[PDB]
């Protein structure tokens, strides 16, 4: 699988039949159809004790991994029931500033999309959460081109080190709190992973307010390689999956 024409999203259904499931992600968020649910509690993000370990190029993105052997960085409140632990974060960007996001608002697409992945700690490990309908919690944050995001530069500088697939580098003392928008207002719906296995275990929480980043910041992303070292260079761009059918699902708003 990949994002090319011969291994693109439109071919995933052959290896991952679930790609044609009933609760697939991403979806288009129709702000007029979204239903404001008053009984929705405020989001609770506690990343003050977060501990990043490394950054890795897995061939379809770059992952910032965190230490989740303890309730260091947690996500609770909101639509969620219990504690969810931060395991890793990654992005989805385009070839141009006109595309890159997996999620869209009123059919609009952003430069990129930040996804912070959390697993329901009553399941004890990550591997077991994927086996549950409420095993994961995803924080979707949209990125627009404008002013530079200061708290994102550490990441942008290390990319040269993980240019190719398989590469990794130590990445400690990184505070994810520098990547959140001002407001925690969100939309929530039942979904899945936007990459194979495409398991339908995720509880989506897409924040309303986007974070701006500079054109030179987004450009560093696009300099990454899908390919492994010593292989023909295939730039890591357009690593996003097209919106899927909501199929009866309902998208709720906290605002
Ligand atoms: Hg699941
Ligand atoms: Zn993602």
């Amino acid at each position: 699988w990949g994002y090319g024409k011969h291994n693109g999203p439109e071919h995933w259904h052959k290896d991952f039949p679930i790609a044609k499931g009933e609760r697939q992600s991403p979806v288009d968020i129709d702000t007029h159809t979204a239903k404001y649910d008053p009984s929705l509690k405020p989001l609770s993000v506690s990343y003050d004790q977060a501990t990043s370990l490394r950054i890795l190029n897995n061939g379809h993105a770059f992952n910032v991994e965190f230490d989740d052997s303890q309730d260091k960085a947690v996500l609770k409140g909101g639509p969620l029931d219990g504690t969810y632990r931060l395991i890793q974060f990654h992005f989805h960007w385009g070839s141009l500033d006109g595309q890159g996001s997996e999620h869209t608002v009123d059919k609009k697409k952003y430069a990129a999309e930040l996804h912070l992945v959390h697993w329901n700690t009553k399941y004890g490990d990550f591997g077991k959460a994927v086996q549950q309908p409420d095993g994961l919690a995803y924080l979707g944050i949209f990125l627009k081109v404008g002013s530079a995001k200061p708290g994102l530069q550490k990441v942008v500088d290390v990319l040269d080190s993980i240019k190719t697939k398989g590469k990794s580098a130590d990445f400690t003392n990184f505070d994810p709190r520098g990547l959140l928008p001002e407001s925690l207002d969100y939309w929530t719906y039942p979904g899945s992973l936007t990459t194979p296995p495409l398991l339908e275990c995720v509880t989506w929480i897409v924040l309303k307010e986007p974070i701006s980043v500079s054109s030179e910041q987004v450009l560093k992303f696009r300099k990454l390689n899908f390919n492994g070292e010593g292989e023909p260079e295939e730039l890591m761009v357009d690593n996003w999956r097209p919106a899927q059918p909501l199929k009866n699902r309902q998208i709720k708003a906290s605002f």
